[PDB]
């Protein structure tokens, strides 16, 4: 039997629901469950943003699938610039070639590394120098697409073959949407109209009795899924707040990506959510019509660098963005300074925020005291000497970031805002939670906690337990459980 | 070493050109030098029109040999019927009064299919259609079986582009079109030949790829088509010898010989003569101008385009063989037999061919009174009956070329009289021996010479064995021994 994580693809920066895809997969293989990922959107450089995260045999794409290119790993690298010259006789006008027969243009060449051993496209030109197909190739070598065009630059059809050259897919368009689908597939030809119905076709060559299938991108699976029959399971994965407004929880609509999700419950077994709080509003909301159930996104790994090794260190791990509300902490420490004279905030993230924030610390001369660190993909070190984590959000999710900071032994003092704080937090064991945007009330909790150091080393233990609370193996086994008790009910 | 007679198809009914190429086969054959026809067009059915007059290994055509599918016969029947009903769970429907389905899968409507025979057998082509029941592409099946071309289609079912495949449905060729005077005209063509691709702006450049990929030292090309042959061997290296082939006149203007321009079929060629080897024409007078015209720049030589049951037994019976069009002056025959008939009430004329000027005959056939006298006898595919009892063939036209029908009847003893016009009546009609040539338009002249053989059934005798004679210097074996001087000659001079 084998579960399938269904996303879309994998970015050359991995998002949230990817990193959970990959996270989720790991956690399968650890306990022995077979697990896979499936991939739907035609991705030629799919397997080189893979290649640092998961093996070829670990996911299946669903374009790769009727390509003949599943599990297949980079060709040799091959002398193209060579096989133009030395084969063809033909002449290149300088990572860009223009190639010639003689006088004649035929061809526009483009490579990714200045070595040239891996083609990216090559774009044909008629006698009138119109460009008539461009030939995408994919990063392990094999030419992926050609796409034919027609009057100015418009996509007309495109085919797609497989490493051998033979057509496996073919689309055609109108404006550009899709209209028609070829495949061909198990020796015979199969129509469809559009992607979704062409990911149904896919879903169901992949199910044999006693798999199960996730949905993770709900605004491409869900519509995949609805047109799949109700003897192939699968489960329905939030990985955000699941309405457009928290402060509404009955009234709001659903977010526009779980739409045909949340408007089609039956056709899923259960709906997966991070925290028991959005559980209970889940539940709540859709009348206990289906099992929702609460499984985090992470767990607190082992600890290997030196821990509290205690400047008063405050930490702030968050995206810069307007929702993690990062300017409060700065002006928590304008006024903490004038009691705190060796205070540091140090705040590792990245985003839209940076420029406001930076004008800000200058602006109040905290420049020896307030640090935008940017992204850092490894803050071990960072932890040993942090005395404790601010979290300051109008909204949050369950936190990866809080989780590992709580395994390094640092406390957290965070607004009660949903969701995630509620359940890493507990107030006076690991940290404490703070009504939300009360300045005053976190001024009066950070202040206590670096004038008791007694108390962050008390807190310190609670946050090493907390952490304990959500290990690798307490979280195994909650996916065990849940896979057995879907498929024993299905 | 191989000869190759380059034309262009062969259509349901075989042109004069297309006869000519097949004859040559045949002669070749039965002399032991090995030849081929060569076809150059796009033809799907090519192999089904050549199945009554050649073998598979007796023709290679330029898109068979770049699809693999050169010197393929026919696949055993398949059921396309069977296969969509119970291999793919479609949804048939017949078309009234065709052989066509629609394909459905289920409500959806994907495919139009057209057989070419009402027993389904014959798989012609499959239209496909999008979610809008837009056409957006073909499929036609070559007569043999393999699906052989895809057009993608724009617009209002404009062609865009076109894909080319072997038997095994791998791509062999691509073609690239854009508009023209409401017409598509080909701007690329890729080709996938030698595990290389090869890229063309014109099927003119693809030919000429095509005749440097069959030629080996010591074979000889003849340029039959030479509207399309002559501007592709112009693209191909002089080491590479071919031969012109003229099968009609070679200037507009027959009356004009030294400065009327080249017929414009003829133009790639005679704007390149140090390309060609020599120029073959069907007669002798044809040789003799077309040597002068060019200044005996290349040889030029006349070998014939054709060779040679109860004979003669004689009602008096005139005959015509010849298409219904103006330059045969067919009327000319009417008014010989409106003038004939009083002093001979026993004469019929019968009138073999069709064409646009069959209307007009009747017309004076029935102002004349002659219903009973002229017969406006079709098209006959077989002629043989038709001569033994033909008194004399009648010749009005104002041009001519070399006429097989007119060998074939004086084969048959049938002697003729004929206006003296380029090219033919000279070459096959001796004065006196086998019939009588006349001023061209003197219609006195021809009645008085008409006149005279019917009153001297015994200079009408002395004609006849003249024919006969006439007919057997056209020898099968005449014929083999000109072609095989010819190559002999021409290959030890290349």
């Amino acid at each position: 039997s084998m579960n399938y994580f269904v996303g879309n693809s994998l970015g050359v920066n991995l998002t949230g629901i990817e990193k959970a895809i990959i996270n989720r997969l790991n956690l399968f293989k650890e306990m022995g469950r077979p697990a896979q990922c499936v991939f739907l959107s035609w991705n030629r450089y799919l397997y080189r943003n893979a290649q640092n995260y998961i093996t070829s045999s670990d996911y299946i794409n669903m374009y790769d699938f009727f390509q003949e290119a599943t599990y297949l790993e980079r060709n040799e690298p091959f002398d193209w610039l060579s096989y133009w010259t030395d084969e063809c006789h033909y002449t290149l006008k300088h990572h860009d070639f223009r190639i010639y027969d003689q006088e004649r243009f035929l061809m526009y060449a483009h490579f990714q590394d200045p070595k040239y051993r891996i083609l990216d496209y090559v774009n044909h030109f008629d006698s009138q120098r119109r460009k008539v197909k461009r030939d995408f190739y994919d990063v392990r070598g094999f030419l992926s697409c050609s796409r034919i065009l027609v009057d100015k630059q418009q996509t007309l059809c495109e085919f797609f073959y497989n490493p051998e050259g033979d057509t496996k897919l073919e689309k055609y368009f109108s404006y550009p949407e899709v209209q028609k689908i070829i495949v061909y597939y198990a020796n015979k030809q199969y129509f469809f109209n559009n992607e979704t119905e062409l990911g149904a076709f896919f879903i169901k060559q992949l199910y044999q009795h006693g798999d199960l299938f996730f949905s993770d991108r709900n605004v491409y699976t869900a519509p995949i899924f609805n047109l799949t029959p109700e003897s192939i399971p699968v489960v329905a994965v939030l990985h955000s707040t699941h309405i457009k407004n928290i402060d509404a929880l009955d009234s709001s609509p659903f977010k526009n990506v779980y739409k045909a999700m949340f408007e089609n419950l039956s056709r899923y077994r259960a709906i997966i959510v991070s925290t028991e709080q959005q559980k209970l509003d889940v539940e709540k909301r859709i009348n206990h019509t289906i099992p929702v159930v609460n499984i985090p996104v992470g767990y607190s790994e082992t600890i290997d660098t030196p821990v509290q090794t205690l400047s008063v260190k405050l930490i702030s791990v968050a995206r810069y963005s307007p929702e993690k509300q990062l300017h409060q902490q700065i002006e928590l420490i304008k006024r903490l300074v004038s009691y705190v004279p060796k205070i540091e905030l140090h705040m590792y993230g990245f985003g839209s925020e940076s420029k406001k924030l930076n004008e800000l610390i200058q602006k109040y001369g905290l420049e020896n005291h307030v640090y935008l660190r940017g992204f850092l993909s490894n803050l071990d070190q960072e932890y040993s000497d942090a005395y404790l984590s601010l979290i300051t959000s109008n909204m949050e999710g369950f936190s990866l970031a809080l989780l590992e900071s709580l395994a390094h032994g640092v406390p957290v003092i965070s607004y009660d805002i949903k969701y995630g704080p509620n359940e890493l937090i507990t107030s006076d064991f690991n940290g404490y939670l703070i009504t939300k945007n009360d300045e005053d009330a976190l001024f009066d909790k950070v202040k206590y906690v670096i004038d008791h150091p007694e108390v962050q080393q008390r807190l310190s233990k609670g946050s090493l337990a907390k952490a304990q609370q959500y290990s690798k193996a307490s979280l195994i086994k909650q996916w065990d459980q849940f896979v057995r008790l879907i498929l024993e009910h299905h």
